[PDB]
């Protein structure tokens, strides 16, 4: 990673570490159904709930900043990936560059996705890509939901916000 890559990652990790501690906070304090949840987790019961509180308090004691970045990816369509199983390393590729900070599909979001993936924070899978398959599991499969990283991914961004 070059330095301005460096850069850009110390403010996607600063971001990101922002994002997981607003959605902590909210999992910790909304203990009913509320449009942001529903929206990405589904119908709301304890359960589920207490499966994403854990992931979201598991990524909040990560150091973001502290991650081990690769950027020797150069795919193009790829944001990042990670190997469950070797945490605190996060690979970015193309995609990755070309986002946002903040926002929709964004740095920050990215992190967020990655992040939840290591079996550390709970190993999300990836169930479903994108927004539209995100609300389509929410609601067709609320149990893979809270177990998908793309799901996370916009519940923390929550753009357009609900909460
Ligand atoms: C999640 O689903 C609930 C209904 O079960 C709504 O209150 C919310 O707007 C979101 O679609
Ligand atoms: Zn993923």
């Amino acid at each position: 990673c070059s330095s301005s890559e460096q850069s850009a990652l110390a403010a996607a990790a600063s971001a990101a570490q922002s994002y997981v501690a607003e959605s902590l906070s909210y999992l910790q304090t909304h203990t009913a159904a509320t449009p942001r949840y529903t929206t990405w987790f589904g119908s709301y019961i304890s359960s589920r709930h207490s499966t994403v509180l854990q992931h979201y308090t598991d990524m909040n004691s990560n150091d973001f900043s502290s991650y081990s970045f690769d950027c020797t990816c150069t795919a193009a369509g790829t944001f990042a990936y990670v190997y469950p199983n070797r945490f605190g390393t996060v690979y970015l590729c193309g995609a990755f560059w070309k986002a946002p900070t903040t926002g929709t599909d964004s740095q920050a979001g990215t992190l967020v996705h990655e992040s939840s993936h290591f079996t550390r924070n709970g190993g999300t899978k990836d169930y479903a890509y994108g927004q539209a398959a995100a609300k389509s599991l929410a609601t067709m499969d609320p149990d893979k939901a809270v177990m998908n990283a793309d799901n996370h991914e916009y519940f923390s961004e929550n753009n357009p916000a609900q909460s």
